[PDB]
């Protein structure tokens, strides 16, 4: 290996495009984690040749690309499945298949239109905290996908699968966390609910 440099600077001058892009097409972004598999495979090489350096930027150590390459997978994996779809064909921002927002509650689901939520603990203007309760959500399936909707009542967020209503935030929890009582206010769209 020579060229490592150069083939690396093309792989990351063309992140910086995919980013700039800021596309709507799930296959752009299917192929933005396809590069991002490729830079740390450049990185991961690097490393193991002994490098620390490449034109001012600092080598990773093996972990963390094999991390990162590792999670560039899944990512790329799951938005090919989902490709598969007639969902695919919907608008998908560089933010919506980021593997910040994988990780985002409700956890390893895509998620859209998403929407604010206060929760005022105890009745004191200082203990707000602001959840977020998505529109839509694409729950996986072995290989397949389901478009389902979130909603709101005095025991947290939550969406709701046929007859299933699962919570990907518990205001009880929070409560332990941000408050004294167990009483709150929940605020959202026009829509005001208390705790009992
Ligand atoms: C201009 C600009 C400005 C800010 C950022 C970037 C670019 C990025 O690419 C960054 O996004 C992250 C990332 C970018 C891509 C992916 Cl896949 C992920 Cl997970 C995060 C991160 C990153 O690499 N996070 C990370 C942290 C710890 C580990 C690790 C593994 S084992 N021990 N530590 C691995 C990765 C970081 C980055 O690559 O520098 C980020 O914060
Ligand atoms: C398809 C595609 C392909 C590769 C990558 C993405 C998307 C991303 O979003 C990633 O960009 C990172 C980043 C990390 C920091 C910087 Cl400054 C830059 Cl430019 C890139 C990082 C990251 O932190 N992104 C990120 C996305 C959304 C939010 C957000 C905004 S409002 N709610 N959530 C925050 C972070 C990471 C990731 O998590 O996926 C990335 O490497």
């Amino acid at each position: 290996h020579e060229a490592i440099a150069k083939r690396l600077d093309a792989c990351q001058d063309q992140l910086l495009e995919l980013y700039e892009e800021n596309s709507i097409d799930i296959h752009k972004h299917i192929m933005h984690w396809k590069c991002i598999r490729l830079e740390s495979v450049l990185l991961h090489k690097a490393k193991q040749m002994g490098l620390s350096h490449i034109g001012l930027q600092v080598v990773p150590p093996l972990t963390v690309s094999e991390t990162k390459g590792h999670n560039a997978i899944e990512m790329q994996m799951h938005l090919e499945s989902l490709a598969k779809t007639q969902y695919g064909v919907e608008p998908w921002t560089l933010q919506d298949t980021s593997y910040e927002m994988w990780l985002t509650p409700p956890k390893r689901c895509f998620k859209k239109q998403g929407n604010t939520v206060e929760v005022k603990f105890d009745g004191c203007e200082d203990n707000v905290m602001e959840y977020v309760v998505w529109t839509h959500i694409y729950l996986q399936d072995n290989d397949s996908w389901v478009k389902v909707t979130s909603s709101v009542d005095a025991k947290g967020i939550y969406y709701t699968c046929g007859q299933f209503k699962t919570y990907y935030v518990n205001f009880n929890k929070e409560a332990q966390k941000y408050g004294s009582t167990n009483h709150w206010e929940v605020c959202y769209g026009s829509t005001v609910i208390c705790s009992p």
